[PDB]
DNA sequence: TGCACAGGATGTATATATCTGACACGTGCCTGGAGACTAGGGAGTAATCCCCTTGGCGGTTAAAACGCGGGGGACAGCGCGTACGTGCGTTTAAGCGGTGCTAGAGCTGTCTACGACCAATTGAGCGGCCTCGGCACCGGGATTCTCCAGGGCG
């Protein structure tokens, strides 16, 4: 993941990023930091709660 | 003449009177033993609320667990030599017996500052709160920093 994220930052290296649900919990300070458009959740009866 | 002896002239442990030191016994003045009054500090209870558990499925991740190569560092063997171990004679100085002192250690009245004990005020310090600027974590990029392969050199 660092080696993921080490072309991140400042250019655009991708126009979509997959991440799994619960990667998020953690890498959630690294993640809040980035500015997004679209964030779609599949199957929402998780975040049901 | 060469020799044994009878008694004095010195030693020497042996037995007796004598000199410290420590245990043992008989007192009387600062201790304990005990009796009564006060009272606030300790034993006991009625909510309480508040964080701390109960029991176990799965999914996934980060940390724990195992496995092999070998590189270098622990470690055994062994020779050296000088640095203390051991043994003499020679000296300086403490141990100890005894002395003349004193100046500071040590027990006792005076009173007098001066701190123990107790009402009245409050304000400075403690419970409650709700923010934002310093802090947490990580990318970007430059910088250093060690690892490995010649090769010019033995």
């Amino acid at each position: 993941r660092k080696e993921k994220r080490k072309g991140w930052n400042k250019p655009d290296a991708f126009h979509v990023c997959i991440v799994s649900y619960q990667l998020v919990v953690q890498d959630q300070h690294s993640f809040k930091r980035k500015r997004w458009q679209y964030m779609v959740l599949d199957e929402a009866h998780n975040i049901k709660n």
